[PDB]
């Protein structure tokens, strides 16, 4: 019988969905039995760094949502000195946990979420945003549609041991200390998705030991592995996005005119 107020109305408290810093995520019902996803944070202890964050998540999520919807939906907030709750579209499941349910995926669905994926990462670019750590815990599905949940920026929550199978490797080798945040990164992650969403795993999960991982993303002659598939277009987008050198791999716009996404068999 837990209960949130927000603004002027009250939502009855299904379930936490998930939790990560001073951050949790409610599954619940409005006054009239429609369900939402509220997120709560508690600002209390809270730097005026990770204050600054959650700020600009808001922002961001307030302006992307008139250009996509392929962005999920927030509905309402409250933002204190205090607290934050955030009214906003409450999604299935995420991504990741709907993968590991290791089923099957539908080749036309597959092609679908791929769509949707390339436009929410594409309408983010067009507003200066690179996500640069891009997951599948960061789509939900709603309706039979990806949706992105996060922008990057504000701390990460796990559902209710983070993931490094999707770390590009400008990433890597820019630790070394102009070093640029590319929106190829996020092609480079996206492709790992796919990949997983075509052969089942991650390009490098067969590396379980994780320093020798690092090594494969970034060492040329380490190939990954494509192996032959009816669609021919799929294993393409894969080689495409791929790419060790950022400059070389596929942007996003080049993405969307591509045969797998624009010829629909
Ligand atoms: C597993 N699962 C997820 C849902 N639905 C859902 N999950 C949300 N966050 C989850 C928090 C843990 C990590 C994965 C996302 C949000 C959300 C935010 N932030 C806004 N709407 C949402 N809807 C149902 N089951």
């Amino acid at each position: 019988n837990e209960c949130i107020s927000v603004k002027g109305r009250i939502y009855s408290i299904l379930k936490q969905i998930g939790s990560g810093g001073s951050s949790k995520v409610f599954q619940v019902l409005n006054e009239k039995k429609q369900i939402y996803a509220i997120k709560y944070v508690n600002l209390e202890e809270a730097d005026n760094q990770t204050l600054d964050s959650y700020r600009n998540e808001i922002a961001y999520l307030n302006k992307l949502q008139q250009h996509s919807d392929k962005i999920i939906r927030l509905y309402d907030y409250e933002i204190t000195d205090q607290y934050i709750y955030m009214v906003m579209e409450c999604g299935n499941i995420d991504l990741n946990s709907w993968l590991k349910k290791k089923k099957s995926i539908d080749p036309w669905e597959r092609k679908s979420y791929w769509k949707n994926m390339l436009e929410a990462v594409h309408t983010i670019h067009q507003h200066g945003i690179v996500h640069s750590d891009l997951k599948p815990a960061n789509f939900l599905i709603v309706d039979g549609m990806l949706k992105l949940i996060d922008f990057g920026i504000a701390n990460q929550m796990q559902p209710d041991v983070g993931t490094v199978n999707y770390m590009p490797p400008e990433a890597i080798k820019d630790m070394s200390s102009k070093s640029k945040i590319s929106p190829k990164s996020d092609v480079w992650s996206l492709g790992c998705i796919l990949y997983y969403m075509t052969y089942g795993k991650t390009p490098f999960q067969q590396i379980i030991n994780q320093i020798s991982k690092l090594h494969a993303i970034i060492d040329p002659n380490h190939e990954i592995e494509f192996p032959d598939i009816p669609e021919k277009d799929l294993q393409d987008v894969l080689k495409c996005c791929l790419k060790r050198d950022p400059k070389q791999r596929i942007s996003i716009p080049e993405l969307l005119a591509h045969p797998y996404v624009q010829i629909q068999t």
